[PDB]
């Protein structure tokens, strides 16, 4: 069940909202190529071997451009208690978080011809709410975009704001440049009228 930490990835405005109408309130054509870079990049070395893992709730798997679908190059998991009938040529459905490590650690052992690189949590609210309490989770990706854009759904937990500021800390943009190994635009940028920017925030366990 054990073994690596979580990584959580999220594009969320100032005010913490997440989504409007079960799809992103905001086209950003840089902000989904930073997502497919940052969830995608393996080592060389490491990369004939190695994968990451995308895991996500049920309704975020269905919001996902059936194009988009599934995640290319990634393995991918949907939490789903209605798991019932999944449908996936080897997409993998799993009944909580725990389990869903439980599985991965199962299917992909030292047997295996592929191995897990990193485990990334992409949503939605839900999902987020329940990685949050997770014992394993140290590491957000976050994209701020710096307009009050009407959400119905929002973020669970405040970690950019002061009551949780002894716990979570911003890292300098070259550490988060270390971690997804490739340069990243460093402030601003501007696309369609949003300006938005890219952090990575950490936690000791
Ligand atoms: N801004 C961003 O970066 C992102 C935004 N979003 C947005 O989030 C919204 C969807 O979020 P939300 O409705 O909360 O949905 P989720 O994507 O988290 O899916 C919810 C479903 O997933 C399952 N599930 C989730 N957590 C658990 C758990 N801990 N244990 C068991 N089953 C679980 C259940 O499946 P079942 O009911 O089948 O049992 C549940 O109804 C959309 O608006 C989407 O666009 C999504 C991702 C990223
Ligand atoms: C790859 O396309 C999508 C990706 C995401 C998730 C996501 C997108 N961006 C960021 N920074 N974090 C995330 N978890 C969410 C989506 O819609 C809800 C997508 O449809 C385009």
């Amino acid at each position: 069940n054990q073994q690596k930490s979580l990584t959580l990835i999220v594009a969320l405005t100032t005010s913490y909202g997440i989504g409007r109408s079960n799809s992103l309130p905001w086209k950003l054509k840089k902000e989904i190529s930073y997502f497919k870079r940052v969830t995608s990049f393996v080592p060389t070395f490491d990369s004939f071997e190695s994968m990451n893992v995308v895991l996500m709730g049920r309704k975020t798997w269905e919001s996902i451009p059936l194009q988009f679908r599934p995640l290319k190059g990634r393995i991918n998991v949907v939490i789903t208690r209605n798991e019932s009938l999944d449908l996936g040529n080897g997409i993998h459905s799993a009944k909580s978080l725990d389990h869903a490590l439980e599985l991965l650690y199962r299917t992909y052992g030292s047997e295996s011809s592929v191995q897990i690189n990193r485990i990334f949590v992409i949503g939605g609210a839900q999902l987020y709410k329940a990685a949050m309490d997770h014992p394993k989770l140290d590491r957000i990706m976050a994209t701020i975009i710096y307009k009050d854009i009407h959400c119905d759904v929002f973020f669970p937990l405040k970690f950019r704001d002061k009551e949780w500021s002894s716990v979570w800390k911003k890292e300098k943009h070259s550490d988060l440049e270390s971690w997804v190994g490739t340069k990243v635009p460093h402030g601003k940028i501007n696309e369609d009228g949003f300006d938005y920017e890219f952090e990575m925030w950490t936690r000791d366990l």
